[PDB]
């Protein structure tokens, strides 16, 4: 279904743009996310996942927690990733911002990557064409694409769904773009290496599997998890009050170990090189594409 998808787009769109506006030095991340997640629900959206406010060397998979006194300092490169869905049709967008400052050529690189990528996409294109297009844009400005962190196919209630949209030309990325395919195209660019690493904390999670749990407490959480969130990612923070202190963190850890949920840790540039990201969701047509998030 297109329109549902398109609506998701429209909202992701505005919500993003508003997030840009709020993003000044001193602004509390926690607050920001909360504003952003609200404005979604306001417009008749629900999140596809918590807003990912990632700063600098941090590349993805940061979304704050209650007591997260992270505030933006001027000159910080802020990645904003915003998820919205409408009966499970997803729009997924992301923009880098350098706080209280103008567009940097790091930012330019990622941005033009996306555009270039959109440009060459049509039904019947081989994925690598978009790879090359992005590789090209970033290297050519003296910069390094992040190679293990890219776009991805999208489906109904499926944020990542088979096929990645790489930021490098590789010769056996041959998936031929079907007409109707939905896809996030995220280029990341960097001054460091082009390679990211898992580091704690682990702040986003996902229901993966109905498995049985020994401990009463965790089992009831898994119910509230499936109920309020299903197959979509959800922040730590959305669950916070419901329990005592580290009683939640633990309960979450018990569930990981059991195989019921997965924990998305925080991705950081291998060499703390600063990182840029722009993503649009798109949909394929014979001879062009719909850009759900402009
Ligand atoms: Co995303
Ligand atoms: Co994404």
């Amino acid at each position: 279904d297109t329109e549902k998808l398109m609506k998701a787009g429209e909202i992701a769109k505005k919500v993003r743009e508003k997030a840009i506006k709020l993003a000044r030095p001193g602004m509390l991340l926690l607050e920001l996310a909360e504003s952003i997640e609200k404005m979604i629900m306001e417009l008749g959206g629900k999140p596809a996942f918590p807003v990912n406010l990632s700063i600098n060397e941090i590349a993805a998979h940061y979304t704050p927690y209650k007591g997260d006194t992270t505030v933006l300092k001027e000159g910080d490169y802020l990645k904003i990733d915003v998820g919205v869905h409408i009966d499970g049709f997803i729009a997924d967008t992301a923009v880098t911002v350098r706080v209280g400052m103008e567009e940097d050529e790091l930012m330019e690189a990622a941005k033009e990557a996306l555009n270039a990528a959109i440009s060459v996409a049509r039904a019947g294109v081989e994925i690598k064409e978009l790879g090359k297009a992005i590789e090209n844009e970033i290297r050519k400005r003296g910069f390094k694409p992040i190679v293990n962190l890219s776009g991805h196919k999208i489906e109904r209630y499926k944020l990542h769904a088979g096929i990645s949209i790489p930021n490098i030309y590789r010769p056996h990325d041959n998936y031929v773009l079907k007409e109707g395919d939905v896809f996030a195209i995220e280029p990341f660019a960097t001054i460091g290496a082009g390679q990211v690493i898992e580091v704690p904390p682990t702040l986003i999670y996902m229901y993966v599997r109905d498995v049985p749990v020994r401990v009463a407490q965790a089992r009831f959480l898994l119910a509230k998890i499936k109920r309020e969130y299903g197959t979509l990612p959800f922040a730590y923070r959305w669950l916070q009050n419901d329990m005592p202190e580290g009683q939640l963190k633990l309960a979450l850890k018990t569930l990981e170990k059991a195989g019921a949920i997965y924990g998305y840790p925080v991705l950081k540039e291998i060499r703390n090189g600063i990182v840029a990201q722009f993503e649009h969701t798109i949909i394929v047509e014979k001879d062009s594409v719909i850009v759900t998030t402009e």
